[PDB]
């Protein structure tokens, strides 16, 4: 329902629905632009992220109540199908995300700050999908996750410093899935661990601004080590 | 489309949606409840009026932001035409709304407490409909809303006490239409003092709990009472 819209119209209406907190409607703006076909912006592209980040963080946070609710009656069959219905459609914008990193975000990005972006991304949503998968397609979604935010981090580590933010929320997001998701407490701690000692002894070379960026996503790294150990 | 689920289903569901913080589902579960033709309870009614007050509380928000966003660029047709989207939407959900309580909830309304309670939700909903209402049909709007809350007041007045809940958030809403849209700021401040001061001759009479219910409204109204004065 956007292809009527211009670009630049789609994208200042997503700031405008962002300063309204209006997320499905700052998403629905964002795929619109996507759709163009063109290759997006560093802001166009954290508009995309901060877009989905919080639609599908909303149902996360139900679909978890809801679960909740449902394993503490294990009444009749209205929790487990209102937590279905919910799961449905976080499945859907899942699905909604990977197809825009498919078609056709990640083939044209050929710089590594829009290549390693998508492909974190791409292992977010895989990520969010596994945490309501069930059994042995559970293993593939898993694997697909693994495999894309592996990708990124060789990326990463070739292509960027390791104070880069990007690389930074990269390997957070990365040790998350490595502890929540795959059950590999130890290999959370090594990679925040690590990612947290390269990136101290790199601030040294960044300005002011620079250095604010970065040690707030080492203070995420901190807190999970904090949390974890 | 939720002609084919129980009435007990929807209500479950509701309740629910309101643990799960997801007002629009909520909302369209007590849609769907009250189009089954039952009267409601009170519990039920409480329901239909937290579902619907968190759906147009997000809209009003948004619409404020982006309202404010306008008058400050009076660039291109984009932030009007934004704002309008949200406003249609808004209006949407209160003629929605509006036509519950005309069909036929109102009606069917006996007792004392289940009509005052929908003819506030009237009032309510075309006070929703004034803020963003422009010229003269905002002001038959604006008698819609008043006439509404005037025959809640009249029967409230002669049915229930002064502490009664209902009758306190009635009389507070009914004070903030006319500060807010009827431009009556002193006919405001005389009726929440009124009501205040009724409601306080009255506590005596009252359980701990019922005290509790009603000195909480009291509050609000002494909190307008100040902003206002
Ligand atoms: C509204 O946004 C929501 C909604 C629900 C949520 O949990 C349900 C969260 N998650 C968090 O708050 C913390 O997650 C972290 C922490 C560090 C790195 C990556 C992530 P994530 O798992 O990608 O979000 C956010
Ligand atoms: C999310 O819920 C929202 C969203 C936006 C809002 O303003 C935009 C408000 N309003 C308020 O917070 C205070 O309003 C009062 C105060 C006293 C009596 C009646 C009302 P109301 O005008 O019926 O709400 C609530
Ligand atoms: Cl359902
Ligand atoms: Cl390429
Ligand atoms: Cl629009
Ligand atoms: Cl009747
Ligand atoms: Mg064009
Ligand atoms: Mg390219
Ligand atoms: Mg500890
Ligand atoms: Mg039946
Ligand atoms: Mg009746
Ligand atoms: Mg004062």
């Amino acid at each position: 329902a956007m292809g009527s819209m211009e670009r630049a119209s789609l994208i200042q209406k997503a700031k405008l629905a962002e300063q309204a907190e209006r997320y499905e409607d700052m998403a629905a703006f964002m795929k619109g632009a996507v759709e163009k076909g063109e290759e997006l912006s560093c802001e166009e592209r954290n508009l995309l992220s901060v877009a989905y980040k919080n639609v599908v963080g909303g149902q996360r946070a139900a679909w978890r109540v809801l679960s909740s609710i449902e394993q503490k009656s294990n009444k009749g069959p209205e929790v487990r199908e209102y937590r279905e219905k919910v799961e449905t459609e976080l499945q859907g914008v899942c699905d909604t995300v990977l197809g825009l990193l498919d078609s056709h975000l990640i083939k044209e990005a050929g710089d590594a700050e829009s290549r390693v972006f998508y492909l974190k991304m791409k292992g977010d949503y895989y990520r969010y999908l596994a945490e309501v998968a069930t059994g042995d397609d559970k293993k593939r979604i898993i694997d697909s996750a693994r495999s894309a935010y592996q990708e990124a981090m060789d990326i990463s580590k070739k292509e960027m410093p390791p104070t880069n933010p990007i690389r930074l929320g990269l390997a957070l997001n990365f040790s998350v899935f490595h502890y929540e998701i795959a059950n590999s407490p130890e290999e959370a701690i090594s990679l925040a661990k690590t990612t947290f000692d390269e990136a101290m002894a790199d601030l040294h070379t960044l300005s002011e601004d620079s250095y604010k960026d970065s040690t707030l996503i080492m203070q995420l790294l901190r807190d999970n080590l904090t949390l974890w150990t």
